[PDB]
């Protein structure tokens, strides 16, 4: 595990689609110019790795997959002086180079580093110089989102992380590597929740929490939580949601019925599921004249809005990692969370060994979690 | 509260042109101010209204866009009043809604149908017409009507504009012009120094072309599938100009290209499920937003992709102005030579032969036809 030599570590592989990840004892080569080495403290498992998976979606194999996680920083590339071996890092697979038009921009938290534009699954699967820094039986591995947290050792662009407060607990904390964060932000930065304004959000998984979080933190006066799984009600109703609705049990659309609740629609809806269902109930949900409907999860590949709908006053758009400048704003996430603005702890139900992965995955798969911290 | 009998065009049912009939135009009530149209245009609205594909009420006195003069009003009216010059429009403000009190929004509580908005506003606010034809009563169309001499409409759909203002050019504010020239400014939000795309070149695009001149963008690229509507777009502001027949590539690649990345803006004043889809495709990512102006078909399909790095959509009603409160000031902007409403018009040519209006407007052969008495 010392620096500049190569380290050999338990890592959760992915062989090849559609089966379960395998736990081998890989070599983590150390990091180049302008990377880090992390040792990876706690991860969890967000469904955008299980979607990789799947089949019927594009994917690399093989790969260490996982990308929401928190960890301490194991060593650091040549040329690399804003992070030193000690300090207490969270990576997360949206850039900030801060050195590119778009970084410098107020209007988006996306990065000149991100090249693939319609498959941002499979990019970043590999070191800025087309490389990996993993091997495993003799077989190059490759990266997943930047991240690569189902691994003890993992390394990162630096533009791919942010150095955290040295009390941070790396056990939550984690959780702002990716769910926390998107849902977070989408509601606070994308959808732009304004004060006594009334919100939908669907999907009441750890994103669709944060989101209510963030609605309730933006001070919205009322929050509408949408999911078909009657057992995320309770937890979400803590965070913050006034009404429940459950499609399964309704005998018109649930947006009509939201519609009909809220006298013509909400302010703000946030698609935290992202089904044919959801994506267009939570434009038809939302109100004629400035109703808008932000995009947070994404299960299929378009959405079909009436042109009247958008003529009439209603606007979509969507986000990518809450809308934080991730370098600039994790470390803030992080103090807020130290200072109790939200508690994460609400977002853990599970917590297990990393050997014990492939449970984590049946967990989620089976709606039976929000987040599963794995530990090593 | 005499009855008026002049002559209007009517559309009798669908899959048949316009009738130049004499009607009778009934005096008007309370809230409601009897108009005597001395310019109006056909737009292409009206021209769908006959077409069976599309819904409508019949039969029906069409036209919407146009200005004119006060003839009489009805019982109470004291903001208006014979000789003072007007422009109606199917954008409403009661100014006694909800509505109309928000400042997020120009929709008006008056309107009541938000899927069909061409088929609303079909009779007066105690749902009766003022317009009769051989025994018949003839249904309003938005609010407006203005495909005849005269016409009556509700208070909320128009304003008293600068009494010096040439009715002959300032009609294009009764819908045309406002809509195209509101959607950038209003509803886009055009910023200075920003670089904008603009799809369909009709009186719409480029009152469009005027709005983002006018915001202060850098760059505004024209797009058409007619070059002849080229020379016009450049002479209001058109930096580029880009024929998709001409073009090996889709337009949204050579606008990317063209621009390396994409646009800030995009307005859409076309409509089709191709200008829809380029419209969202050219914009740049991160903050690219497409704005919907014109529409040809009930849908349009954006990829959850695009809407998560960045892209982001919206649509105009009326180019987001507040009616009443916004026409007058739009006219004396035009007074002022803010822009130059001239070039929009194209031809002129008698009412009765509104028929032939339409057949150039179909031929691509006009931007606006101007339609006197
Ligand atoms: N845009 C971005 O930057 C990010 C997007 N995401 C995405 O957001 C989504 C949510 O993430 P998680 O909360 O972690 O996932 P999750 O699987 O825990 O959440 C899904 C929830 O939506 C519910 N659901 C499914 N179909 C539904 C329907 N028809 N109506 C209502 N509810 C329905 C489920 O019952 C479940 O509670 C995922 O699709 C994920 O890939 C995650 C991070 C960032
Ligand atoms: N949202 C709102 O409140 C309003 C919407 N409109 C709508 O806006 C649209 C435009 O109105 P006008 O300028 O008066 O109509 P128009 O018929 O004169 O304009 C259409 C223009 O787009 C071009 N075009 C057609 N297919 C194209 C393609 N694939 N690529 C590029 N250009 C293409 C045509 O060649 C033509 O020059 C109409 O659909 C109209 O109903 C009009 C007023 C207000
Ligand atoms: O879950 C993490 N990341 C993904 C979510 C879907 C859009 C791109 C980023
Ligand atoms: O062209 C004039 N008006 C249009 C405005 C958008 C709704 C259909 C009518
Ligand atoms: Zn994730
Ligand atoms: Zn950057
Ligand atoms: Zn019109
Ligand atoms: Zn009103």
């Amino acid at each position: 595990g010392t620096q500049g030599k190569v380290i050999k570590c338990k890592a959760a592989i992915a062989w090849k689609t559609g089966s379960p990840l395998c736990i081998e004892e890989i070599e983590v080569s150390p990091p180049k110019a302008c990377e880090v080495r992390i040792q990876v403290i706690a991860t969890c498992v967000c469904p955008t790795d299980i979607n990789a998976t799947d089949p019927k979606k594009k994917a690399l194999f093989p790969v260490v997959l996982g990308h929401e996680c928190a960890g301490i920083v194991e060593s650091v590339g040549p040329g690399v002086t804003n992070f030193k071996p000690g300090d207490k890092v969270i990576p997360f697979f949206a850039p900030q180079c801060k050195r590119c038009k778009l970084c410098l921009s107020p209007l988006t938290n996306l990065c000149g580093k991100l090249r693939n534009f319609k498959y941002p699954t499979i990019d970043q699967e590999l070191m800025e110089d087309r490389t990996s820094r993993f091997t495993c039986k003799g077989r190059s591995i490759y990266h997943f989102m930047g991240v690569s947290s189902f691994s003890q050792y993992t390394v990162v662009s630096e533009a791919n992380l942010a150095r955290v407060d040295d009390e941070a607990n790396l056990e939550r904390v984690c959780l702002i590597g990716c769910g926390f964060s998107s849902g977070y932000g989408a509601a606070i930065n994308t959808a732009k929740v304004t004060p006594g304004s009334t919100c939908a959000v669907f999907g009441l998984g750890c994103v669709g929490l944060s989101a209510i979080i963030g609605c309730k933190i933006a001070g919205a006066s009322r929050i509408i939580a949408i999911d078909i799984n009657g057992e995320k009600f309770p937890k979400a109703k803590a965070l913050g949601a006034t009404d429940c609705l459950n499609p399964r049990e309704l005998d018109k659309p649930v947006q009509d019925v939201i519609t009909e609740l809220t006298a013509g629609g909400v302010d703000y809806s946030l698609d935290c599921a992202g089904t044919a269902q959801t994506l267009k109930a939570a434009v038809d949900c939302t109100v004629l004249g400035w109703g808008s409907c932000t995009v947070v999860g994404a299960k299929v590949d378009e959405m079909t809005i009436p042109t009247v709908d958008v003529i009439l006053g209603r606007s979509i758009n969507g986000t990518f990692f809450g809308g934080w400048k991730s370098v600039d704003s994790v470390p803030n996430l992080v103090s807020d969370y130290k200072n109790k603005k939200f508690d994460l702890d609400l977002l853990v139900t599970h917590a297990l060994p990393f050997e014990s992965i492939n449970d984590a995955i049946d967990l989620m798969k089976e709606g039976k979690s929000i987040r599963t911290i794995l530990t090593f």
